[PDB]
């Protein structure tokens, strides 16, 4: 549910409320600028263990790399014993009343605003909270009800009493998602027959793209973050299966143990080594936008790259978005698993030659030949390219990254039959989301125009179901002000 979560909170906020309501094994999260916290209670102490997010990942100090804070808290939930120093238990997640996070929490709003947005945005089932005009502390639950004068808005009192809120009678909730729990899933029935039925709240994100310049202002005096703590709320909803990740005899393929691909959207390769166990494994995803495909795939290590070429291979790939160095900060990020230039070489039974090195300020064109060795008429031409100015923890100008995709997307789009666009990073995520999720919106922007809807938390949410996507609020932002830098260019005329 996500609810150990704490947006608004301090360090010994965290301490004294772990005190008070809260027993040996209780733990929250709490943000506080770009990195996050998790306050554990062990033996009537409190301890602060730190997660950094550079981008590519959630690292918890000390202990494994994550896709989402969820994933980390579940695993340490479920591994008691890894994380230590003496023993640190995560056994009972505390929750959090402040609804800020929440899509149905609209906070300060007033009444006539309320029926106007439900009227322009909102269908049957719509609902949103504010705070009350009327009394203070207390709250009112709108809700829209109809056929798609066939239809109404009814406004429902919340009165906040001793901290807890309620309908007026019934049953007293702790916090306000609880209420609205309760009677989205039992809902309330006037004494005529209708029911006000909570089906999905407003969407107080969907925007016209030549509004872009005027939104990202209205972000930028946090609303970026408000938003993209609303959008990380949801990542409970994404908690799919990747058993085919956590196989043992998939272990090593994987450049962290943590971060595994869904087996929904996962790449099955297909016509391996009958002598290897498994050789239908790969890290990485089929993105497809809910019109180019996207496989979002992790870095080669050394005894991976023969199957990522199976793979370019077998979806018939023709295109390949490199967003890393092959070392950052000292460490390996990818492998290279492209030959040098003017060399040909085997990489088990793909066979890839270099053709032709072109440098560009921002990246590096590489014409490559795929083909299958013992075969004829199987060889065609894959365009990698590699991005090589991205800053090791986002780029201050949107310029280069907009004039790479430009180049990646005319490539693609010249290619008839092409399989998906190949985008990989380190981990596959993070960066890579970034990079697929702008070139989803220009996408949009190119064909249908500058008057066309966008929505880029919805967007991100369709992305992040098929790979566990997007990383820190610096992307998040970065893909608002690349999106606002593409409209403002396409404009000129």
């Amino acid at each position: 549910s996500r609810r150990w979560f704490h947006p608004n909170i301090t360090g010994v906020e965290a301490e004294n409320l772990l005190l008070t309501r809260g027993v040996d094994g209780s733990f929250l999260a709490r943000p506080s600028p770009g990195d996050f916290t998790l306050s554990v209670r062990r033996n009537g102490a409190v301890t602060h263990i730190k997660i950094q997010n550079t981008g590519d990942y959630y690292d918890l100090y000390g202990g494994e790399k994550f896709a989402t804070l969820a994933a980390l808290v579940q695993y340490y939930m479920e591994h008691h014993g890894q994380l230590k120093e003496d023993v640190i238990e995560l056994k009972y997640p505390l929750n959090c009343a402040d609804p800020t996070s929440e899509r149905w929490f609209h906070g300060h709003l007033s009444g006539k605003e309320a029926e106007k947005l439900l009227t322009e945005k909102g269908k049957h089932g719509s609902f949103l909270v504010r705070e009350s005009q009327s009394h203070p502390g207390d709250f009112v639950l709108s809700v829209r009800t109809g056929d798609d004068g066939k239809s109404k808005v009814t406004h429902v009192m919340i009165r906040c009493q001793e901290l807890k809120y309620d309908v007026g009678g019934g049953e007293r909730f702790d916090s306000l998602t609880d209420l609205v729990e309760h009677y989205k899933k039992n809902p309330m029935v006037e004494t005529l027959g209708t029911v006000l039925q909570l089906k999905q709240p407003l969407n107080t994100t969907r925007i016209n793209a030549a509004e872009i310049e005027s939104r990202v202002r209205e972000l930028s005096k946090q609303g970026f973050w408000e938003e993209f703590e609303t959008l990380q709320q949801q990542e409970c909803k994404l908690l799919y299966s990747r058993k085919e990740g956590q196989r043992q005899e998939n272990k090593n393929k994987n450049r962290y143990k943590n971060i595994l691909p869904f087996d929904h959207t996962r790449v099955v390769l297909h016509d391996g080594d009958p002598n290897e166990p498994v050789s239908d494994y790969i890290n990485a995803n089929i993105i497809m936008p809910e019109k180019k495909s996207y496989i979002a795939t992790q870095g080669c290590l050394q005894n991976t790259v023969n199957d990522f070429w199976r793979m370019v291979f077998q979806e018939n790939s023709r295109v390949i978005v490199m967003t890393t160095k092959e070392v950052e900060r000292g460490k390996s990020k990818c492998v290279k698993y492209w030959p040098d230039e003017y060399a040909l070489k085997e990489y088990g039974v793909m066979r890839v030659r270099n053709v032709k090195e072109s440098a560009a300020h921002d990246y590096t064109l590489r014409e490559l030949k795929l083909s299958k060795v013992g075969q004829g008429n199987t060889e065609r031409t894959v365009w990698q390219y590699h991005f090589r100015t991205w800053p090791d923890h986002v780029p201050s100008d949107p310029g280069g990254v907009l004039d790479f995709l430009e180049e990646v997307h005319h490539k693609q789009e010249s290619i008839m039959d092409a399989g998906p666009v190949v985008v990989h990073c380190s981990a596959g995520i993070g960066r890579t989301g970034t990079f697929i999720v702008i070139d989803i919106l220009i996408d949009i922007i190119r064909e249908k125009g500058v008057d066309c809807d966008i929505d880029v938390p919805k967007t991100i949410q369709m992305v992040r179901s098929q790979r566990s996507m997007v990383q820190t609020e610096a992307q998040y932002r970065f893909i608002y002000m690349a999106v606002q830098h593409y409209i403002e260019t396409l404009q000129r005329r």
